[PDB]
């Protein structure tokens, strides 16, 4: 129960507090809550939590005109494998989502459902129980020895998905997207980052396929672009977005130590820009910064300093969300925000600060997060972080 | 006979005046003379015109420790097609180049031969007269209708070179490189920019081949990388460099309006870094700035402001030469030179100022260039531009 140890600076006079249109939505400011997995969903139906989640999103959407991106949400059972993450395919899931979306909308804020497909990050023993596959780009590229052992113990070995299985995932992204928007979501974000399934195709470290979905930049990007084009066909580009982590190592991805990694992302993003010029553009592209190559490590650890995301601005001409260690670095937030149509995301600091937008605007101290309750099935560390005024009444101080 | 109309600033205390090792050469400063076609060579035989050219290069190398890159120089007759541009394949050419290199070395300066292969930019009647092909990546993608008629009038229609003929060009780059080094050059620069033959393979606008030399990023880069690897094998990576122009439109190239551009160069530059890390690092990569999309246009005209070359610094960890409209913008030169191992090239202003280095160091007025004599077969506008003291004696004033 203390404040992050830094000197806060007000952002209210920077471009962070300038309004911007993102697809259909008229944002009042550029402080975004990125996708944050919390593990409060109810098992066995992957149901958004009925007692606690509406309050959690209600709190963090309190500042009018905020973009909220939901926790990663599975578009089908085969996409999942964590029981306490929500899904968005079933009627009982959708019923609960609608209440969440309503709370955010009642705040005059916006909600975007992140569509998350795990691939090899999934727990294969959990999948096995449900008669589901342990999927990736290849049979044989395990993300590590422990994961390989877990898969073999479960008798659910890693499976390089087929072209038909690829089409099936495509159908499930589309299905979940239509369902999300029908239930009242403003848009959906395709998760193509952090070493999950689409990223597993993007990165040569995890994809040495010799069909059309591996062996070249264009082929590695194919699955991701089919997903984008199918979701766009179904709900429109204005209601679609995507997330990449060019410099990420989490999930046993390449990161910037492979000098060919920038070209991969330059290509896929250039393809999205091509599509934008030909018609309606994707609402935004979300990039994880090299500031955070692995979100399990504390701020400023494994900050890749030898490469940046600046290349995007020479390719994509629409809004760009940037996320990674900004809470502690208002100076860098302010600098990045001077670039055209740039939104700044705050992850761990939004977990800890329900009224983050206001604190950022006024340069107030930020609550420190409690890592212990990032992923516990608890109200504690979810909806009981105080507002600023409450932190002062409790005598909070720098850790 | 006037100065450029701008406010000069001294650069002597910036990074531009710090020494740096480039290949085998200890540069005293980072002001570079890039390649500049002047068309003073003797026809027939493409013979360097030592009677005029020795003095031109002596003048511009006067400041000890300067890197000079020659005018584009043909590595073989079939590479050519401009009768007053020099070659470096023949005994009689080499005998003249030896004298020019000597003069530069007497100044304790350095000289790098730009190896220039024209492809479709060539004049097809001039090649036809010599019994030579008019070459490109394809038989049918002409740089324009004027140029197409010209080729058909000369019964030398464009020709997409075959793998055998590509191998022949590679052989010629190797041959001309060994020859150039043997005559005393410090290095060679492979010209892969400004809409010439290699750039014609890199850009989809001039290359819709469906063999291994086009149809993808890796394919389109293949000829350029083969040239690099051959030359490096023949003369060493420390005597090898390359030039690109990602944002160039000169030569009917795509430039930045094609959003796939950046990926193409990130891919080629990442491949060059992979080579470096395996122990064969090119001496430097030379990039034309988006500041000058077409060097036939006045400074500040057709400045592509929607894209930058900053992506290089996330990929290549070797020296970078950057060129384009720097004379008139010492603030931008200074800023760009703060990036690691960055050299600043000056083209039109080096044409006009024999003692440009000194004038940059001290913040002195610069002579204005006269385009009229860029390509005339004369000493006027070549060797008669005045030193600073001489311009003061003649009462020069701003344009
Ligand atoms: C507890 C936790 C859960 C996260 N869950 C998600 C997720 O569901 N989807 C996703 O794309 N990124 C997720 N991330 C990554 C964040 O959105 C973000 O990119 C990262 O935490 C760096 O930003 P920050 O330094 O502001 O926290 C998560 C990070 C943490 C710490
Ligand atoms: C008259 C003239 C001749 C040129 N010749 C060459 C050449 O042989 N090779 C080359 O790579 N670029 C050539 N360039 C391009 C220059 O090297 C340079 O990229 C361009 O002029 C922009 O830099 P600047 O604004 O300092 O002139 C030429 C430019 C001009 C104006
Ligand atoms: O649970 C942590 C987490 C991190 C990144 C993601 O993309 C998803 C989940
Ligand atoms: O003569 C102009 C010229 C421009 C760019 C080049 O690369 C070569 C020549």
């Amino acid at each position: 129960m203390s404040y992050m140890n830094f000197d806060p600076k007000p952002l209210g006079d920077t471009n962070i507090f300038k309004p911007i249109k993102i697809g259909n939505n008229e944002l009042k400011h550029r402080v975004v809550m990125p996708a944050l997995t919390r593990m409060r969903a109810i098992a066995p139906g992957n149901i958004p939590n009925t007692e606690w989640a509406e309050e959690y999103y209600r709190q963090r959407s309190q500042y009018p005109g905020t973009l909220i991106i939901t926790e990663g949400t599975f578009p089908s059972a085969q996409s999942g494998g964590y029981p306490n993450v929500p899904g968005i395919w079933s009627k009982e899931q959708l019923a609960e989502w609608k209440k969440i979306f309503n709370a955010i909308h009642e705040n005059k804020s916006f909600v975007w459902v992140q569509l998350w497909v795990l691939g090899r990050q999934a727990w294969p023993e959990v999948l096995k129980k449900e008669g589901l596959r342990y999927d990736s780009a290849t049979d044989d590229l395990y993300m590590g020895e422990e994961e390989k052992e877990r898969a073999l113990k479960a008798n659910n070995p890693q499976h390089g998905i087929t072209k038909e299985e690829i089409k099936q995932y495509i159908k499930e992204y589309v299905d979940a997207a239509k369902k999300a928007i029908d239930a009242g979501a403003d848009g959906v974000q395709i998760h193509s980052a952090n070493g999950y399934l689409l990223n597993q195709f993007l990165d040569p470290i995890s994809n040495n396929r010799t069909d059309e979905y591996g062996g070249s930049i264009e082929n590695r990007a194919r699955f991701t672009l089919e997903v984008v084009d199918a979701v766009v066909d179904a709900v429109g580009a204005e209601r679609t977005s995507i997330r990449f982590s060019p410099y990420g190592t989490f999930g046993t991805m390449s990161g910037g130590e492979n000098p060919g990694i920038v070209a991969q992302y330059a290509y896929v993003i250039g393809e999205l820009e091509k599509r934008a010029r030909a018609g309606k553009r994707l609402a935004f592209i979300d990039l994880v910064e090299p500031r955070v190559t692995d979100p399990f490590l504390p701020e400023f650890e494994k900050w890749f300093k030898e490469g940046t995301n600046e290349f995007i601005y020479s390719i994509w001409k629409g809004p760009v969300l940037r996320v990674g260690n900004y809470a502690l670095d208002p100076d860098q937030a302010t600098l990045d925000s001077k670039k055209p149509n740039t939104l700044i995301g705050y992850g761990r600091s939004f977990i800890a600060n329900p009224d983050l937008v206001y604190r950022l605007e006024k340069g107030l101290p930020l609550n420190k997060y409690d890592r212990n309750t990032f992923y516990t099935f608890t109200k504690e560390g979810y909806t009981d972080y105080p507002s600023y005024e409450e932190s002062v009444a409790k005598g909070y101080k720098k850790e």
